[PDB]
């Protein structure tokens, strides 16, 4: 089964995924795809046993929850606007 590096990766793939939309400017999804891999990274974090590993993971958790905000709020402006 699933390792905890294994977790840890999809976190990154999802975020991964999520940067790049984000810079396609497909804010909706990309959202999505950083709530998903979070989640990821805060599983990781919570299991994972290399001390360097978990440093660097929690500086990306926290940059990309950062991100993630900043699109919500994007969204959330966007629907108020058109509305
Ligand atoms: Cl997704």
């Amino acid at each position: 089964g699933m390792s905890t590096g294994d977790f840890c990766t999809k976190g990154i793939e999802l975020v991964q995924k999520a940067i790049d939309l984000d810079t396609a400017t497909q804010y909706e999804e990309a959202y999505t795809a950083y709530y998903n891999g979070l989640d990821y990274l805060m599983l990781c974090l919570k299991y994972e046993k290399n001390p360097k590993s978990k440093d660097l993971i929690r500086a990306k958790f926290t940059e990309y929850l950062n991100r993630a905000e900043q699109l919500k709020k994007h969204l959330e402006s966007e629907e108020a606007n058109a509305a």
